[PDB]
């Protein structure tokens, strides 16, 4: 029959919807629908989910960046930690997206604060934070009601630049592997429980094992909602991060964990910790008090399932297996092959804003950004992979923010009305504007890597589809898509014909 193909309206996703329809419509015998959307949010991702029958599209390229953006959340479930001068400690933002039976998500929103138990002098870090994964099992011979945790955390955020560098007391104390005790006593909605875990910790390879089981009969919660709050001392850090490990410098002594876990349309989790060293053991002691629960509610009920979402790697190859992995998993979409481009957001400045105020990275940038107005499209203002997320970890401080269309984005910022743009790799302005695209030293933003999406049925009713899109792969790369972008904006051309032209130019459509 028919396949819908959508693209969002901006250059490159029609040259590309339009490369996708011509290879289908040369290399097989099928009709090819072209439908631009209208711009809305996730319009590509919900139409997909509809597909072609209710009218929605069939295929479109995605990037893994807002790939993980729209199946995992990108930004949230990393920890952020910033520092809190005042109370000699941290403060953090995350968020955790419990998987629930039908598809849907349970939001868990967790802030959270540490203090220094003892009065021992401790780091203070710079805004950086903790990359988590989580796996969750149960041992087969055990009759209680129980969990096994094993855990990876690394902390990242943080460049490693060219500087010499080799900290803490308590550092040394993580150097082998440590034996854990986590105490939990807990009240939800008048239920009153305990939790036991006993486990270990290897902090130089950021690896926890543990097993916890609830003295008190059946867990009047499900599990996951409680991982949290059951150890950040074991997180691996970095040679170069060393200096911002707040929680082993607070040991011995220990630090205290308060933690606000609020769960969306449903009740909220207020839990106090002590962790600490006795003898050899580092001890969790936690008190949780849940006040507001829905009784018949995702909590209460138990409707959530025995996992934790994946992790969202900022590793290209990671990052695209993830995505592929959780799309399929989840609604039942095949991500094909990349085409090859990494086509990602970037601020940049004029090339004599940068040699004036000696600018190379984002830091640079943002130690003057209140100096600056930044101009910047909506996607990049309004998406949590962009200017928010940012923020969560730079501390940029504008002066202004303005929306601008692409195109005119260019031109604001080559008449100085702005100072710094959202510059998209690929962008086709890009040659002839003399600008300088600045670094993203702590490595905020994911990989862009453009691929094309279809979905599972339309793959199961035309199994042609697969091989002849993933003839792209590779195919295009960054500077290739860049000089097709200019060849449509900077020289007025109709997609269609630069799109035909290149596929036919590189053998990929014989005529």
């Amino acid at each position: 029959d028919t396949v819908v193909v959508g693209s969002i309206n901006f250059t490159e996703g029609i040259i590309v919807a339009n490369m996708v329809a011509e290879m289908i419509e040369a290399h097989t015998d099928l009709k090819v629908v072209r439908k631009l959307n209208l711009g809305g949010e996730n319009v590509n991702f919900e139409a997909i989910k509809r597909g072609g029958a209710n009218n929605g599209i069939d295929i479109y390229v995605e990037y893994t960046g807002h790939g993980l953006v729209d199946i995992l959340g990108f930004p949230e479930p990393n920890v952020y930690i910033t520092a809190d001068k005042q109370k000699n400690g941290i403060k953090a933002n995350f968020k955790i997206r419990h998987n629930m039976e039908d598809g849907s998500v349970q939001l868990a929103d967790h802030y959270q604060q540490n203090t220094p138990i003892g009065d021992g002098p401790v780091l203070l870090p710079d805004n950086h934070y903790l990359s988590t994964q989580s796996v969750l099992s149960k041992d087969p011979n055990e009759k209680r009601d129980h969990m096994v945790l094993l855990e990876f955390v690394t902390a990242a955020g943080i460049t490693l630049g060219m500087d010499e560098l080799y900290m803490s007391k308590g550092e040394e104390l993580f150097t082998g592997v440590v034996p854990i005790l986590v105490e939990l006593d807990g009240g939800v909605n008048g239920h009153k429980f305990s939790v036991r875990g006993e486990g270990e910790g290897d902090a130089t390879n950021g690896k926890l094992t543990l097993k916890f089981i609830c003295t008190t009969g059946k867990l009047p919660v499900p599990w996951p909602t409680l991982v949290t709050t059951l150890v950040q001392c074991f997180s691996r850090y970095p040679d170069h991060m060393k200096q911002h490990d707040f929680f082993k410098s607070a040991m011995p002594e220990g630090y205290v964990q308060e933690r606000t876990i609020s769960f969306k349309d449903d009740g909220t989790y207020k839990t106090r910790a002590e962790v600490k060293f006795e003898g050899d053991t580092l001890v969790n002691r936690i008190e949780l008090k849940g006040i507001d629960f829905k009784e018949d509610g995702n909590i209460l009920g138990h409707k959530l399932e025995y996992n934790f979402p994946p992790p969202s790697s900022t590793d290209p190859e990671g990052a695209y297996e993830t995505v592929k992995k959780e799309y399929k998993r989840k609604w039942n979409i095949v991500w094909l092959k990349p085409l090859g481009f990494n086509n990602t957001y970037t601020l940049t400045v004029k090339d004599e804003l940068a040699k004036q105020y000696n600018l190379k990275t984002f830091s640079d940038l943002a130690k003057i950004s209140d100096k600056l107005i930044l101009g910047a499209t909506m996607f990049f203002l309004e998406g949590p992979d962009g200017y928010p997320g940012l923020q969560k970890l730079y501390n940029f401080k504008f002066k202004h923010t303005k929306s601008m269309d692409m195109g005119i984005r260019y031109t604001a910022i080559d008449n100085n009305e702005v100072q710094v743009i959202d510059a998209w790799a690929t962008d086709g302005l890009l040659v002839s504007h003399k600008l300088k695209i600045l670094e993203d030293d702590k490595a905020f933003f994911p990989p862009y890597y453009a691929a094309p999406i279809i979905r599972q049925d339309v793959l199961d009713k035309h199994p042609e589809l697969k091989d002849v899109l993933n003839k792209l792969a590779n195919q295009i790369s960054l500077e290739e898509m860049q000089k097709l972008n200019y060849k449509v904006d900077g020289e007025g051309q109709d997609p269609a014909k630069v799109a035909k032209e290149f596929l036919k130019e590189k053998g990929l459509i014989l005529q």
